[PDB]
This record gives C-alpha cells, structure tokens and sequence, in this order.
C-alpha cells in the first residue's frame, strides 16, 4: 500500500499490483414532489460537461451519511425536508472505495449549481435521445421512482 | 491539464484546481432468468470486500460497447444472449470520467469471479440487511429490475 499522491479529495495507491483511489465517502438525495424529481447539475470538468444529478456530495468531518444529506440538499436547493436512509453502493469498486449513501426526502420545505426539477419519465426520455447524460446517482434516482415511487 | 501519473486503467491528472482521474470506460450486463438476477462477485482490493456487482468490465482498444457487453458476459459466466442497449452513466463525475454503458441480456445461451444467482429482492434485502454491499452496477440492476422487469 504506497502512496503516490495525497490530494483533497483523493489519494492515488499502489497495492500492489492494483492502482487505488482513496475517496471520501458520499450521500445523495431523492426527492420527488408533484411527480418532478430535484435533479441538480453543473459544470463537471473532470468529464467536460454537465450530467443529470441529484443532490450530492462528499461527507464532511464529523458528520455521518443524514447529516451530510441534510446539509448537500440545503446548500444545493434551499430545501430541508424528513430524510430517510434507503441503500449505498461503491461507484466503481474496481479501482475506487468511494461509497455514496443514498436517502429518500420527504416533506420539502424552503430554509433557505442549477436546480432542475424534472418528471423522472422525462430525464429517461432524454437521456435515451442523448440529450442529456446521467452520474449514477441520478441514474439510480430515476429507477428508484420508476421501481417504488409510482 | 497536467498529468501526475500515467497508469494502466488510470491516470491521474490536474485541471487547474480539480483533481482528475480519466478512465476507460465500462459497459455492465443485466441478465434475469427464472426471476434471479446475474450477479458476479470477486475480490475488489479497492474496497477491501467483495460487493454484489452484475457482470461488467471495461472496454478493450478497437471494441464498442455492444462487442464488450458480450465479452464480459461470455468470460465472467461463460453465457452468451441478445444484448439490447439501456442507459449509461458516470460513475462519479466529481472527479473522474469513467462511463458505463449498461444492457439487458435475454435467451441466455451456454457458449463457455464468483456467479451468482440470485432474485434481485433478496439481493436488495441482504443488502438492507447489511450482509452484502452494493457496487453501482449491482445497485443499477436490482432497481432496473424492480422498475421494469416484474
Ligand atoms: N485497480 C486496478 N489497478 C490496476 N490493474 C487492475 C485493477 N483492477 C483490475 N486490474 C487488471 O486488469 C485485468 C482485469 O481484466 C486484470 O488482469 C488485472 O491485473
Ligand atoms: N475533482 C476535484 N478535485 C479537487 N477539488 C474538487 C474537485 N471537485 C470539487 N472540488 C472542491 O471541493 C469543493 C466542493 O464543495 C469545491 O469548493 C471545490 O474546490
Ligand atoms: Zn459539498
Ligand atoms: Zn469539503
Ligand atoms: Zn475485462
Ligand atoms: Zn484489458
């Protein structure tokens, strides 16, 4: 286990014969409200354009999944709402240990990056004209609705 | 763009302020026959487990998605199917560019990592649960199922 970069939100390893990434833990936010989900997107320059997200972002110091749920869904919409724990997954266990938290929010209320809020059918339809693009959280927001929330 | 390091299915790199890792990118097979779900899974020293992951790998020089699809199916299970094209999705566009492309495998044929068969609810409960861990493709395909293949 050698290291070959300490960044800000990674480490490059070497195990081996594996190259690792090191990456902080993550959360996203689902939330529907009239049969529009909060989808989120910006400027991403790692793959030089803008995919359909969900409310995301690395966990701080100190918190854990709900807070840093808590705290990615007001920072990036304004909202606050009954936050409820459904399931995590590694994005690309293969080469990286990020993991990211996934929670359903209920309940929207304003306390307070564009802000789309768009039918789940309609981000799929999109996507399948290739007039948008997805991370994986908004992949997994989208089949979510489409498995459970209809 | 100033690369840090050059390596096998990765390189480092800096955009500026943005820490990058370019990857190639991947495909990821769902497959259901008599109501269980295809999964796969295999020491992942990244993470230091084993998650529940659907057959996926990357693609090779001079391969399309489809022609990798088909490959990492065959050389994972040894089974070979009618391959139609979903969706695709970065895997964490936060900071690296790695793209899975995803299909759904159907007449699933004996032509020819651990297989492992299993009813996607029970994937989701064991994962509930906290007996197994999710990888994105895993996660992608029990929602698939649940969503459109009941
Ligand atoms: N994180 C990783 N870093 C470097 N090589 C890897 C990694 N994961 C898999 N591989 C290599 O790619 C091949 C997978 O096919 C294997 O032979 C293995 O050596
Ligand atoms: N790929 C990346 N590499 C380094 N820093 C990043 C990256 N993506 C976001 N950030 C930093 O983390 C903060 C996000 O919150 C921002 O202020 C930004 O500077
Ligand atoms: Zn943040
Ligand atoms: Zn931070
Ligand atoms: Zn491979
Ligand atoms: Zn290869």
């Amino acid at each position: 286990r050698t290291y070959l970069y300490r960044g800000r939100i990674l480490n490059l390893a070497l195990e081996g014969r594996y190259e690792i990434v090191e990456h902080k833990p993550a959360v996203a936010v689902i939330a529907l409200r009239e049969g529009r989900m909060l989808f989120v997107r910006q400027m991403r320059p790692a793959v030089g354009l803008a995919p359909l997200e969900i409310p995301a972002g690395l966990i701080e110091p100190g918190e854990d999944p709900l807070e840093a749920a808590r705290r990615e869904l007001a920072e990036q919409t304004g909202l606050s709402g009954d936050l409820t724990y459904l399931f995590s997954y590694f994005v690309s266990p293969g080469f990286t240990d990020e993991k990211t938290h996934v929670f359903l929010a209920e309940n929207l209320k304003e306390v307070e990056i564009e802000v789309v809020w768009m039918r789940p059918e309609e981000a799929l339809e999109r996507h399948q004209r290739g007039e948008v693009e997805f991370s994986a959280t908004g992949l997994v927001g989208v089949l979510y609705y489409h498995a459970f929330l209809r």
